[PDB]
């Protein structure tokens, strides 16, 4: 007996009835906290410095 | 012996007396709570949302 984390039964929203909108594939998903945040900057510009 | 919750000898509000306003058919609404509120916007503007 074995099972995993997330559901559909849950309360989410809907655009529709049927529809589920927070797909159930997001198992995989979780990059480093402080890099998806604001208060460190883009690679793109960490580029454009190092190049300028 | 078994019986209901819901009353008509209750004191309740009248238009005039013989008339009973809250009328004692409600026993099936329970939607969920926070559904109902204010504090969730509505299903429409979720889809206007969704949809610009």
């Amino acid at each position: 007996p074995r099972l995993k984390s997330l559901t559909s039964k849950m309360r989410v929203p809907r655009y529709e009835k049927r529809v589920a909108l927070n797909l159930d594939h997001l198992i995989l998903y979780t990059p480093e906290q402080t890099d998806l945040s604001n208060t460190r900057s883009t690679r793109k510009q960490f580029d454009t410095w190092f190049e300028g």
